[PDB]
């Protein structure tokens, strides 16, 4: 339901994407969604699902 880090910046990337950012920050925070959430795997999601997760 719920996820700090994982969630913080995944939308940051989400927004900038939607407002027109770039792919390099878009993607880095893919990123973060699947380096944070496996950090994450407290009790909730495992390995939480934020959105973008994971970018090549």
């Amino acid at each position: 339901m719920v996820y700090d880090k994982i969630a913080a910046q995944g939308e940051v990337v989400r927004k900038l994407k939607a407002e027109k950012a770039p792919k390099a920050k878009v993607t880095e925070a893919v990123e973060c969604l699947l380096s944070l959430k496996a950090e994450y795997k407290e009790k909730t999601g495992k390995e939480y699902v934020p959105g973008l997760e994971h970018h090549h």
